[PDB]
């Protein structure tokens, strides 16, 4: 038997452990430069988030992966309120250590501009294999959990990746490589996707560990496919009941495209509500009547039948591809001097080395 674990608040479990998986999603966003841009990124409701993560295990989920970065409205003692409620019912979390998009952080001042990239990955080893900081790396005061981080995050911005943010990608690529643990990459309307793939697997990281989320705001069904084909990274998906941004039908169909052509095991799924109004329960908190997990299964699986994505072809979206992509790989050391030339130009191009 394989015998290969994933990290989640309460301890490491067997992958077959995972069951269906929300792959980037939040409960808890706790302050954060994210408050800055809408109070609607404010979210504290340990009760409401409980009831929310039951109505997903109550139509067969398992897993969510809470994807916040310690600096961007993480809360390590409330998610575990929320983990240790669910845990009993077969809910699992995973949370994250690693960064946001660069916008998120000082250009100046920001441990994220000013610390060497070795300190801030042993700070990021650490929330993986020692303990999250309960104070969320936000200052010069750490008091480690219990609870590991499962995860690292990186982000890039609009249309271009900016010099820190390449700098937080190798971050995410040599503590995923020192530590076997998996990679999510936060992509702004779904741009740089392939770079983001082909630069951390530049770093040395393996693709079988990376995703790369929010490529349905880049409706491309091609370039998807042209990202999966060229670099074998997984492609997290959230965009159901996003109006705004697109119609559900239309990443139905890219998904169809893509399974279509073979590559059903490169895909995943997620909510990704991160404001107030994206779950049900916290709606109902503002007077509101509002979808939030349930409509993945109620509302946007059926839709997928309905344009013809298979049962089976479904299954690996919701449980083989997380199983696989979210599995730590066995420790290795990093060896700077294998990074890609093309990678270490770029490095001396943007000035970080």
């Amino acid at each position: 038997l394989e015998n290969k674990f994933a990290r989640t608040v309460l301890g490491d479990i067997p992958v077959e452990k995972l069951g269906i998986t929300d792959c980037h999603d939040h409960f808890i966003k706790n302050g954060g430069p994210e408050v800055e841009e809408h109070i609607d990124f404010l979210m504290l409701n340990v009760d409401a988030s409980i009831k929310e993560f039951k109505e997903f295990i109550d139509r067969g989920g398992s897993t969510i992966v809470t994807m916040d970065p310690p600096n961007v409205g993480r809360d390590v003692l409330k998610t575990l309120e929320i983990a240790n409620a669910v845990k009993n019912l077969g809910g699992n979390v995973i949370m994250s250590t690693g960064f946001h998009k660069a916008k998120f952080y000082d250009k100046y001042s920001s441990w994220l501009a000013v610390v060497p990239t070795e300190e801030i990955v042993k700070m990021c080893v650490a929330e993986i294999e020692e303990g999250m900081d309960e104070y969320n790396y936000n200052g010069p005061v750490v008091k480690r959990s219990k609870a590991k981080a499962g995860i690292i995050k990186a982000g890039t911005g609009y249309g271009a990746i900016d010099r820190l943010e390449l700098k937080a990608l190798e971050v995410a690529a040599r503590t995923s490589i020192l530590t076997g643990c998996p990679i999510l990459v936060h992509t702004q309307l779904g741009t740089m996707a392939l770079e983001v793939a082909k630069h951390l697997i530049g770093f040395g990281a393996n693709p079988d560990k990376i995703q790369i989320s929010h490529l349905n705001k880049n409706p491309d069904k091609y370039y998807y496919e042209k990202v999966i084909k060229e670099t074998g990274v997984t492609l997290c998906f959230d965009g159901p009941d996003r109006v705004k941004y697109y119609p559900d039908s239309l990443l139905a169909e890219n998904i169809k495209y893509l399974v279509d052509k073979g590559l059903q095991k490169h895909i995943t799924l997620s909510l990704d509500a991160g404001r107030i109004l994206y779950q049900r329960n916290y709606g109902l908190t503002k007077g509101k009547q509002t979808f939030g997990l349930a409509y993945l299964f109620d509302r946007f699986l059926p839709l997928l039948k309905q344009v013809g994505v298979s049962k089976e072809a479904i299954f690996d979206i919701l449980v083989n591809n997380p199983k696989r992509v979210l599995a730590f790989d066995e420790k290795r050391n990093f060896d700077p001097l294998k990074v890609s030339k093309e990678v270490l130009e770029l490095k001396k191009e943007l000035n970080l080395n």
